[PDB]
């Protein structure tokens, strides 16, 4: 059935994405938390009082792992990103930038994961509405199309954050000028920060629109 196929394909897509939010690679956090124990994670508390994000507590390990999940548990990229945060941290005029960068990434992954579960919940609710004759096949199809559009949006904007991080890693590595901490902070602020915050906000708005 056209309707059953559409519904099952969306359920499968959510399940595939939920599976990827878990470390299925034997990935393990280094003792210095990829140079962020004494830099980016030191500057924040757990956001999802609360313990510091660099702390040896299960709550902080869980939240650091959301950043690792955002980076697809890629040890190389996480180490590169942490090394750039460490460089930025050398000047305390850069600490607010480091906070904004990490908050934009954590918030992207947190909203992304909440949106996956919200879509899953809505599928089941609409399904029972359909089974109870409250809505018809057309109505259910329209809602599934809308949920799939919202899934595509959170996937695309989470990928956009990662694309900005990839360019930042590639550029702060191979651009010699970016070795100076102050120059690097200015460069990142003008090239990447707004794009990363705009991606975070877009995932959040899609999440809210599903509820």
């Amino acid at each position: 059935s056209k309707l059953q196929t559409l519904k099952n394909e969306l359920i499968r897509a959510i399940s595939e994405e939920k599976n990827k939010t878990q470390n299925n690679f034997g990935f393990r956090e280094t003792y210095d938390q990829f140079k962020m124990k004494d830099s980016a994670f030191e500057l924040l508390d757990v956001i999802s009082y609360a313990p510091q994000l660099n702390s040896n507590t299960p709550e902080a390990e869980n939240e650091r792992n959301k950043f690792y999940a955002l980076m697809d548990f890629d040890q190389y990229k996480i180490e590169q990103f942490g090394s750039i945060m460490e460089t930025l941290y050398n000047e305390n005029q850069n600490h607010s930038l480091i906070r904004e960068l990490m908050i934009s990434g954590l918030g992207t992954q947190i909203s992304f994961e909440l949106a996956l579960e919200e879509i899953n919940k809505k599928i089941e609710i609409f399904n029972q509405d359909y089974l109870n004759a409250k809505i018809n096949s057309f109505d259910f199809t329209m809602k599934l199309k809308e949920l799939k559009s919202k899934l595509n949006q959170i996937l695309d904007k989470r990928k956009e954050w990662s694309r900005q991080a990839d360019g930042l890693i590639a550029n702060a590595s191979s651009n010699s000028s970016l070795s100076d901490s102050k120059s690097l902070a200015e460069y990142i602020k003008k090239r990447y920060l707004d794009n990363m915050q705009n991606a975070r906000q877009s995932v959040l708005e899609a999440y809210i629109s599903i509820m």
